[PDB]
């Protein structure tokens, strides 16, 4: 099993309560073909980043929040060489986030709130070493 | 006629020659609907950007470059808020970069290489003032 790093935490919510989506990733997970930025775009367009863009799409796990009340994370999990070139462009970051939430909805059958925020301090939420892959 | 205002210029190339693609913008153009990033998201994957965020593709024009060599510009003007939205976030403004790129070469039969810049220390390639929309 493949335990992954945190890379960073989002905070959102839903009819059903707090969620927090760990954007977190592994050198083991496929990454994507690297496409320029009117390529993804085709992508998009033609609505395939479902099998394009690899991503675990990681099981719900109930974990408290800051304030000791009940939440939901989920670890959605990416290529490693692919997370650092997110961090580095709020273009591809903020794209791959939605497409994320887009994902763990048709998954799981959620529906999502559309206000969220990356945490500055905090990375991942839930045990790390727990959370294999 | 509308005369469109100077937002910024993005630097790009093609089989033909340079192109610089004025993103400008006017209080005259209607703005997009004040969608989430979720339903932006949608809009793509159903490929109904070219109906729902509105924007002039503008004729090709002559110009010259700062080396005194022939380029073709064309001004893509969007609503004037949406552009002061657009600037103060890179996600939003690289998107519609993407798309106005699609849509000149969609309307005018162009071909782009994919990399592009936008300028830092000029604004707008052409006669402004003689640019109506
Ligand atoms: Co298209
Ligand atoms: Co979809």
């Amino acid at each position: 099993q493949i335990q992954p790093k945190p890379g960073f935490c989002v905070k959102t919510n839903s009819s059903e309560g707090k969620v927090f989506i760990n954007i977190c990733h592994s050198p083991s997970i496929p990454p994507p073909a690297d496409v320029t930025e009117d390529e993804l775009l085709q992508m998009l367009e033609e609505d395939q980043a479902g099998f394009r863009i690899p991503m675990s799409l990681g099981e719900p796990h109930a974990e408290l929040d800051a304030k000791g009340q009940g939440c939901t994370a989920y670890d959605v999990a990416v290529n490693s060489n692919f997370y650092l070139r997110m961090q580095n462009s709020d273009f591809l970051r903020e794209l791959v986030v939605t497409i994320a939430r887009e994902g763990l909805e048709d998954k799981y059958g959620l529906q999502l709130n559309p206000e969220w925020r990356m945490l500055k301090y905090r990375s991942f939420l839930g045990s790390i070493s727990q959370q294999n892959i």
